[PDB]
This record gives C-alpha cells, structure tokens and sequence, in this order.
C-alpha cells in the first residue's frame, strides 16, 4: 500500500532476482527516462538509481550485498 522499504533491485525497476546484465541494461533505459535534460521533475530520483546500481556494479560490493549489504 505504501511499501517504501525494498532493496536496490525494486528501486531499479528490475526484479529482486535480476542479473548484472539486466541491471546495466535497465539502468541506461531509466537514465534516458529520468535524465534532467528531459526530466527536471525527477532529477533528484536519478540519485536513487545510481545509489542502487553502485552496490550492484562491483563484485565485492555485490558479494556482501547478497548476504549482508550493511557493509
């Protein structure tokens, strides 16, 4: 109803069981939807896209994310 407590996947418009490929593929698409040039409204929201895809772009960050995340 007001679910605002989900992980980085469900921020990024990919399911909680997306591959690293599905991340970077989706990321570009969403970037083009939310880019400040063509979306002055949602420019702050762009930051949540990066903040999610960041953790999900390094294999060591992902290693900990998968089983812990708060490190």
């Amino acid at each position: 109803g007001m679910v605002k407590e989900t992980t980085y996947y469900d921020v990024l418009g990919v399911k909680p069981n997306a591959t690293q490929e599905e991340l970077k593929k989706a990321y570009r698409k969403l970037a083009l939807k939310y880019h400040p040039d063509k979306n002055p409204n949602e420019g702050e929201k762009f930051k949540q896209i990066s903040q999610a895809y960041e953790v999900l772009s390094d294999a060591k960050k992902r290693e900990l994310y998968d089983k812990g995340g708060e490190q």
